[PDB]
């Protein structure tokens, strides 16, 4: 994706600067195809010098946008795009890149040595990089609403106002103005919503301490901070202004709110006078914005401080907001698939409009006002309560959210109505934080006998120094606290550290403990170091512990048991964890990881929540493929498919070997050819080379793959662009810190254990269980059909209006005003916000919902409705025949004012009975939602409507004069209306009981359809070929 950066300077005298002022608005015309004169805006063609306005000319994309001047008073062009910084480069053309060619990468030696900057212009520095500040734009509330009052609905609505003033109608007028103000004020209320939540995120400048070169201390406003100055924390205790690097000692940082767990990892200064690094190794010793700050090491005099490198939008914590405002990527579907219905809707009532209008010119009725009626009859075709009322729903079902989880920030929520995939991860989500001490085996006094397992205290020697100071615990003025397995290990020793007042341990009979250096328990080496020492010690001895399937590799080879698979392999079928211990006496920072020897072993407890199983079981009912996603040791999953019985019938996984260049896998039987019917189970050194070597087996691998064992996070992406590219739907749910990288935009998924307000992902929820996806599933399927209800609805109810309207026609008496209001007010907007009130059903969907409109079952299903509804009950036309009366006084006025007409009388009282009918049937459904009844402000509501309808059939009392209503000759009559509305009020009942059986795939059991969408075709082939 590229594209130039071609634009004319000025070109601009004019003279003719003025004469476009007349000419067609041009600017919607530009949005969509502005092949058709864009170029005529204002935008020659011209070369690249100094030019004020710059656009791209989109050849490989497919949006465009414009940025302009000015610049802040040699001198560098610059703009602003999206958040983005450019500066003007004078050796080259065009602008470059901020940051001044750095790339991570500057020259180390004064960079070091920060004796602070003297004043060098700052104000050049200030111009390449701006305020030290975050501010999202905001609009005003007069700017967001004439600035959303563009579109071509609002401009027809307007139009259908000023026809209907025109036309002596101003009581609709009216109707339609107050239905266009409810539409701008929730549309402005959602316009808002998002953008003062998301505002609260924007931290608050704050006065900082900033150091001078020649000893002088001023405190400054954060905002005149920039990258590369000094930077002093503030007594030990606070929050940082922007990411920095520690020059050096010790320091203790956090990011539960920004980053996920909120477990303090251990931050250490970063290497001196090596070179350049990158930003893979900025994560070990970089900080974070927006941090709290526990305690700092003072190793050397002067306190701790840092200095900031990174500022702006192209910060850590500004990459994530982003995504915010202009979305990326676009909306994975568009609804283009309308169109042919629409086309349907449009020709049909171009055809209606054509035989009324023909009508009415017939029997010589003046053709001056036909063209009035004409248009009265078309406008029917978009009521103005179209958009108000589509756009509500989504709001309405927004504020479970509030009440239920999950707790979301908008319009993404659709994308699960066609999910098909889910995935879990195995380091909290199906196990407690907290870990249980089983037993520890050592490995000294015996060369290789397994001796007796057990956790206990009463030995001594270099084991329980090694326990005692293996840990990244963290202490304030009470117990320590860190990661549950840290604090789970030091607890059994029982030594405690209190106030160096702070690398000495307590109660130690043979001789105190200390420690040289700690480091913390990043994932990406999954291993730790560290030195310990005490006194009169010949030399310090160093420690590591980790995986135990990388140590041995490290070791020494001839100091490992020749049956340490059985040994390792002895707790794996328990569910067990088990981890390894090694040591070695270094003699007086990769050389620590040389030629180490192992000491012992440790194994751990992972007790599983016993309401993982059944919820798992229930939702293993939709028939929806299910994979985990972990780290962890060669199988260890096995006990917890068991539990949720995924692999319960059969399991098989694939062989580990794969050094040899040849890359021989043949399948394994766990406890002859690959069918892969079973459940494969994959790992991660295999996945790391599989997916480059023989990609023809990787689309027919990656679909049986289950589980992955001894994975690293970076393949986690790589893993859903591939899921995303075979066209497959997946969720995951992330637990710990290595588990964002891939929701930012392949594809969706859940957290856990996250604080609320969370803004680097559109979840969670406050519970800590995997309970949520159940929730989150059922209401967003629930969802789903609300968008098809409410088109539904609008569908027939336009239809019914078109039909009444122009079979009213038939001569020139013509329906009033506020009768069109009587149902226009309490026909449409009251159902139409009701139904959005519905809940979730509490039994899961057995099947997937539909796929999409138009459909065939549909078109049909709402004709045969229609054509239903225009049949027999229009017998007031002939049925009357047999009763006395008197015909109207046809073109005696052609006006309104023909009260007494005894055909406008029953067709409006009718009418109502049939919206509210139809609404009724329309919405009715057994699944995805509880029955109808379950609503009581929907049962008040039609039982009020029902009750102030039925009063008009019934002989009309006083104070009647308004409503234009006319007495009936005979009392009786009122017995063909009953027996009419129960007649229609069964057999909506009744075909809407038939309409949703199979019939319409019924007729077609004998189909010939092969659809593979890339899903079918794969496991056709996979079950044909052995």
């Amino acid at each position: 994706r590229l594209s130039g950066y071609c634009g004319s300077p000025w070109r601009v005298i004019g003279y003719h600067v003025v004469v476009w002022m007349m000419a067609g608005i041009p600017l919607l015309l530009f949005r969509w195809k502005p092949l058709w004169g864009v170029r005529l805006r204002l935008r020659p063609c011209n070369l690249a010098h100094a030019e004020t306005l710059v656009i791209e000319i989109r050849d490989k994309e497919d949006s465009s946008w414009q940025l302009f001047t000015v610049q802040v008073q040699r001198v560098l062009r610059y703009y602003l795009f999206q958040g983005q910084r450019y500066i003007w480069i004078e050796t080259q053309q065009a602008f470059y890149q901020v940051s001044l060619l750095d790339h991570g990468r500057s020259c180390d030696d004064v960079h070091r040595s920060r004796h602070g900057l003297s004043l060098q212009d700052q104000m050049v520095r200030k111009a390449i990089y701006g305020p030290n500040v975050i501010s999202i734009p905001v609009k005003s509330y007069p700017q967001l609403l004439v600035d959303e009052a563009l579109n071509p609905y609002y401009g027809f609505q307007a139009f259908s106002i000023a026809l209907w003033l025109a036309d002596h109608y101003y009581w609709y007028a009216l109707c339609i103005f107050l239905i266009s103000s409810i539409s701008i004020c929730l549309s402005l209320y959602k316009t808002r919503k998002q953008s003062q939540t998301l505002r609260d995120m924007v931290k608050l400048s704050m006065r900082v301490c900033v150091c001078r070169p020649g000893g002088e201390e001023e405190w400054v406003d954060s905002s005149e901070l920039v990258p590369g100055d000094c930077l002093v924390l503030p007594q030990e205790g606070g929050l940082m202004p922007c990411d920095a690097a520690l020059v050096a000692g010790e320091c203790m940082v956090n990011e539960s709110s920004l980053t996920g767990e909120s477990i303090p990892v251990l931050k250490t200064a970063l290497p001196e006078g090596l070179g350049p690094y990158c930003a893979e190794t900025h994560r070990r010793h970089t900080l974070f914005c927006g941090t709290l700050i526990l305690q700092a090491r003072a190793y050397v005099g002067p306190h701790v401080l840092a200095v900031v490198t990174r500022t702006g939008f192209c910060t850590a914590k500004g990459g994530l907001v982003s995504s915010i405002l202009h979305p990326r990527p676009i909306n994975f579907k568009f609804y283009k698939h309308s169109m042919k219905f629409v086309a349907a809707l449009s020709v049909l009532a171009l055809l209606g409009t054509i035989y009324s209008i023909f009508i009415l010119y017939r029997n010589r009725v003046p053709l001056n006002e036909i063209v009035i009626r004409a248009l009265d009859l078309v406008t029917v075709v978009v009521p103005p309560a179209l958009p108000a009322a589509m756009t509500v729903c989504t709001l309405y079902a927004q504020s479970r959210l509030r009440r239920q989880g999950i707790f979301c920030i908008p319009l993404r929520i659709n994308l699960g109505g066609k999910l098909q995939l889910v995935c879990f991860d195995k380091t909290g989500t199906l196990t407690e934080d907290g870990l249980d001490v089983m037993g520890v085996v050592p490995l000294k006094g015996q060369a290789f006998l397994p001796l007796v397992p057990e956790p206990r205290r009463l030995p001594v020697g270099p084991l329980l120094r090694a326990l005692a100071t293996c840990h990244a615990l963290s202490r304030l003025q009470d117990t320590p606290v860190g990661d549950p397995m840290d604090l789970k290990m030091v607890e059994s020793t029982g030594w405690v550290l209190e106030e160096e007042p702070q690398l000495q341990a307590m109660e130690e009979p043979p001789v105190p403990v200390s420690v040289l250096h700690r480091f913390p328990f990043s994932s990406a080496l999954q291993r730790m170091s560290v030195v310990v020492a005490w006194p009169g010690a010949t030399q310090p001895e160093a420690y590591v512990k980790g995986s135990p399937e990388l140590v041995a590799g490290l070791c020494n080879p001839e100091t490992v048991p020749t049956d340490f698979a059985q040994m390792l392999q002895s707790y794996t079928a328990a569910g067990y964890r088990v981890v390894a211990l090694a040591s070695k006496p270094l003699p007086t920072r990769d050389t620590v990881e040389g030629d180490l020897s192992l000491l012992g072993l440790l194994v751990m407890r992972n007790l599983l929540k016993p309401q993982t199983t059944p919820v798992i079981q229930a939702l293993r009912r939709t028939r929806i493929r299910a994979v985990m996603v972990t780290g962890d040791n060669l199988q260890t999953a096995v006990t917890v498919a068991r539990g949720c019985g995924m692999v319960a019938p059969q399991e098989h996984l694939i062989i580990v070997h794969a050094t040899h260049p040849e890359r021989g896998q043949p399948a394994s039987l766990e406890f002859e050819p690959d069918p892969r019917s079973r459940h494969l189970a994959l790992s991660g050194p295999t996945f790391g080379i599989i997916v480059k070597h023989f990609p023809k087996l990787l689309p027919k691998v990656l679909v049986q793959g289950t589980v992955f064992a001894r994975m690293a996070p970076e393949q986690k992406t790589e893993l859903v662009c591939e899921l995303q590219k075979l066209q497959y739907c997946v969720g995951m749910c992330g637990d710990g810190a290595n588990d964002c990288g891939a929701l930012k935009a392949a594809d969706v998924g859940i957290s856990l254990s996250q604080a609320e307000a969370s803004v680097v992902s559109p979840f969670t929820s406050s519970m800590a269980s995997i309970e949520c996806v159940p929730m989150v599933i059922r209401e967003g399927r629930c969802s789903l059909d609300t968008s098809f209800s409410v088109f539904k609805y609008m569908a027939l109810y336009s239809l019914t209006q078109f039909i009444s309207v122009l079979i009213l026609y038939t001569i020139n008496t013509n329906l009033g005003d506020l009768q069109f209001l009587a149902i226009d007010l309490v026909i449409t907007t009251t159902v139409a916000v009701l139904m959005s009130r519905t809940g979730p059903a509490l039994v899961l969907g057995r099947v997937r919902p539909p796929g999409a409109l138009l459909s065939v079952p549909v078109l049909s299903s709402l004709l045969l409705q229609m054509v239903l509804v225009t049949g027999v009950q229009l017998g007031g036309y002939f049925l009357t025949l047999a009763q006395p009366w008197f015909v109207p006084l046809n073109r005696t006025v052609a006006a309104p004012d023909n009260l007494p007409n005894y055909e406008n009388t029953v067709v409006f009282s009718l009418s109502s009975f049939q919206y509210l009918i139809l609404a009724a049937a329309v919405s009715k459904g057994a699944p995805f939602r509880r029955p109808l009844y379950t609503n009581v402000p929907f049962l008040v509501a039609l039982a009020l409507l029902s009750s102030v309808l039925v009063g008009l059939v019934l002989v009309p009392g006083l104070l009647q004069g308004p409503l234009a209503l006319r007495n009936i000759t005979d009392t009786g009559f009122k017995l063909l209306l009953l027996g009419l509305v129960t007649l229609n009020f069964v057999g909506a009942f009744m075909l809407e009981s038939v309409l949703d059986q199979c019939l319409p795939a019924c007729l077609r059991r004998l189909r010939p359809k092969r659809a593979s969408k890339k899903r079918f075709k794969q496991l056709e082939r996979e079950l044909a070929e052995q």
